[PDB]
DNA sequence: AAGACGTGGAC
DNA sequence: GTCCAGTCT
């Protein structure tokens, strides 16, 4: 019952789409940017993220020529940062190879880093109104529900079969605004929890409200403890030593106070010596915990003072309080500062 | 295939 | 506490 569908749907979304800023127009380069956002992070936290992102880098060119540590920086606090790694060099890549334009063509589009099957249905759609799947949690949610597919939506698989069912019904004539409406359905009407099929403009076709048994989808699956020493140096009164992440792996290029992966009871002797400019450190400030997806870190933050014998090398950079600022840091050790400063005052 | 990969805001 | 809001390997 296509046509009839893809009417009372893309009806609905024009009257209730909500005015978010990578709506005010479609520029590849901005939706691109918000669906990369938008990626395990809800609208609200994103927002204040996307504005500051674009004022800052207007266009792909200046994403582009932008350096790294500064597209880290606006990225900050967002989580999963190794998005913003990818988009930087899928940026870097429109401009050296397909002279700034973003490719409109599905197979050349998701050849570019961090640009999955969801992504590439995304901004070609919206963008340029190319008749790919826009496939995400959102829209299985409701594919699942409407169609009372009850596939792990984990399994690639069932993704797969979603792509699918979309091919068969989107409205070839609006694919973007398809796509779309299928989303803010799934973010506003069909809900996770308490799904409000009363108010929905397609309860009509939705088997699982025929069935009852709309809160019961989609059908899905369902971590490691870490303790990590953390030491905040600082000089005779000035400078605090921080260093580089590894650029692969967690939290990968960015900075933080330098610490130690105990794994049990190493304590101040791990950090100590983690060292070789010696030090010393002194007792605990204070201990917390640190979430990600699939680990927890229990942080203990560890005082001490830094006594320069050498040249400040490797990955470490000696930086003045005041300086902090311009380095992007997990939330994890920004909280190791916070903590620190409401410490010694 | 399924673990790696941040962070926060409803229930 | 739990449940989310995609891509790479
Ligand atoms: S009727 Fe209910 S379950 Fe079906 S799509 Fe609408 S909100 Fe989702
Ligand atoms: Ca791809």
């Amino acid at each position: 019952p296509a046509r009839e569908f893809q009417r009372d749907l893309l009806d609905w979304f024009a009257r209730e789409r909500r005015d978010l800023p990578w709506r005010k127009d479609r520029d590849p380069y901005k939706v691109w940017v918000s669906e990369v956002m938008l990626q395990q992070t809800r609208v609200e936290t994103v927002i204040p993220y996307f504005e500051q992102f674009i004022d800052r880098f207007p266009t792909l060119e200046a994403l582009a020529d932008a350096d790294e540590d500064e597209v880290l920086k606006a990225w900050e606090g967002l989580g999963y940062y190794s998005r913003v790694r990818n988009l930087h060099a899928a940026v870097k890549e429109v401009k050296t190879r397909y002279g700034g334009k973003v490719p409109d063509d599905p197979d050349e589009f998701s050849r570019l880093k961090g640009v999955g099957p969801y992504t590439v249905g995304a901004v070609l759609s919206l963008a340029y109104g190319v008749p790919e799947p826009a496939v995400n949690g959102n829209v299985m949610r409701v594919l699942s529900r409407l169609f009372l597919v009850t596939d792990d939506i984990a399994k690639p698989s069932t993704r797969k079969r979603f792509e699918q069912i979309v091919r068969e019904i989107m409205a070839y004539e609006n694919p973007g605004a398809f796509n779309e409406a299928l989303i803010e359905l799934g973010a506003l009407v069909c809900t996770p929890r308490r799904p409000s099929c009363l108010l929905c403009p397609v309860q009509a076709y939705c088997q699982a409200f025929a069935e009852g048994v709309a809160e019961e989808l989609p059908v899905k699956m369902k971590v490691k403890q870490v303790p990590l020493a953390v030491a905040v140096l600082a000089d005779d009164e000035g400078r605090v030593l921080i260093r580089k992440r590894d650029s692969t792996g967690l939290l990968a290029n960015l900075w933080e106070f330098p610490s130690c992966e105990t794994d049990g009871a190493d304590g101040k002797e791990k950090l100590e010596q983690m060292v070789g400019l010696q030090v010393e450190l002194t007792e605990p400030i204070v201990s917390f915990e640190h979430a990600f997806s699939h680990l927890v870190w229990q942080l203990t933050v560890f005082p001490g003072r830094l006594v320069h014998g050498g040249p400040v090398e490797e990955p470490y950079r000696l930086a003045p309080e005041d300086e902090l600022k311009a380095y992007a840091f997990p939330v994890s050790h920004q909280r190791v500062w916070r903590e620190y400063k409401e410490w010694a005052s």
